[PDB]
């Protein structure tokens, strides 16, 4: 889906089968989502946002399906205000930003 | 201009002739930058990001020159670790996400 940015780039994706609404964020290097139970193969990590740092759990090689393409990427679960799909997933989707 | 997202999309923006380095962010609605003087017709606002809330001064209708185009958009200034150009500027530039 070509994304005219007139409407916030929000989409529904499946993170290991569970559907979640995520924001396509070209400013974030990482992806972070609240509320899904991905498991016990984690590693506490810290992600620094624009307002401060939050503790998160890093999950490697997770199956993600968004915009009809399946990818495997690192997702971090934490107490985040909005769910964000960062550049690590956008690049795996082959997503670019055009002018 | 196309921007693969392999690297953070950081460009140099001239806001009222003052050069700043801004991160092109699709996820953000507003644009925030620090270290620039925009005058005295502002409105104090609060923006919520990952990690916390940010105090800002909002300036409407400012001349911005970035990616070879000139626009008039609202810019917020605040003590942010990273200058972000959000959707309000990206729509004005005519940018779109792709694939
Ligand atoms: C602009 C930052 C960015 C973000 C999101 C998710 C993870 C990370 N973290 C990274 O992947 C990059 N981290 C990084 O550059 O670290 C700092 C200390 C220099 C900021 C950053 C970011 C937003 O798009 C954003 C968009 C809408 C609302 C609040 C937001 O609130 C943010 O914070």
């Amino acid at each position: 889906p070509q994304f005219s940015l007139w409407k916030r780039p929000v989409v529904t994706a499946y993170i290991e089968g569970q559907p979640v609404e995520v924001l396509l964020d070209t400013g974030a290097d990482d992806s972070i989502v609240a509320g899904i139970e991905l498991g016990n193969n984690y590693s506490p990590k810290i992600v620094g946002g624009i307002g401060g740092f939050i503790n998160t759990l890093e999950y490697k090689n997770v199956e993600i399906e968004v915009l009809n393409k399946k990818v495997r990427a690192t997702i971090m679960t934490g107490d985040t205000p909005i769910n964000i799909f960062g550049r690590n997933i956008l690049t795996a989707l082959g997503m670019s930003l055009n002018l």
